[PDB]
RNA sequence: UUGCUGCUGCUGCUGCUGCU
RNA sequence: UUGCUGCUGCUGCUGCUGCU
């Protein structure tokens, strides 16, 4: 057991789920389910699929997922004299966007995080 | 010989320029020459250093190193039938953002790409 | 484009090394 | 933190494969 990062359960959908989807949805890269993402701390990581579906209200609850503090939380039980390497990456319609660094950057790493979570969630499709 | 995405030539800095700049700087993670920032398509990687000192000036002078056109006109050299795969990096203060996904995203790539570049460079110190 | 296995080729991050 | 060499451990992307 070990404490993550992430505020919100996973919601990766079944094998069935998926292909229903792909049966009444055209394009299912354009309107997939919702996007994948991961933080990264030395080489534990932490996965999450999410739902997501455009609107503001689905926007604000998928951007809770994970806060500055919940990652310095889960981060720090691995942190000791040396740095380690942090990532975090999401993928969304195609587009993956990944904020790298070491632990000392771990501030400014989860805010290019947030924003670029927030930037390519709301991109033009 | 290739054609490059970017519109400005490469400023790496020598060894000796680097050492001076070592000498007369506190901290120089904090206060780097610039930063740097790479297009890769399929195997072929374009590399450029870049100064930058956090003026308004200098800020729209590095955004100017590459646009959508200039870099879907390199791009392009290298593109058929099958997707390739197409990243931009920048890595400034410790910290790097990639933007990654296959040759018919490169649109939303650079999309992403231009708005995590002038995220990260006006990044609070 | 759900999740995962094996292969490939690139990148990015951390640490280490030897120049510059 | 200039640029590069060799090592390591993780990630991400493209393609391919076999489940789900």
């Amino acid at each position: 057991h070990m404490t993550s990062p992430f505020k919100l359960p996973d919601e990766s959908p079944s094998w069935t789920e998926w292909r229903l989807h792909n049966d009444e949805t055209n394009s299912n890269q354009d309107n997939p389910l919702g996007f994948k993402e991961s933080w990264g701390f030395g080489k534990v990581v932490f996965k999450r699929y999410l739902r997501y579906d455009r609107t503001e209200a689905s926007l604000h609850r998928v951007l809770g997922s994970w806060t500055g503090d919940s990652v310095n939380y889960a981060a720090s039980r691995f942190f000791g004299f040396d740095q380690i390497g942090c990532t975090y990456s999401i993928r969304f319609r195609g587009v993956s966007i990944t904020v790298s660094g070491g632990s000392r950057t771990l501030q400014h790493l989860c805010e290019m995080a947030i924003r670029s979570k927030q930037e390519l969630l709301q991109l033009a499709p």
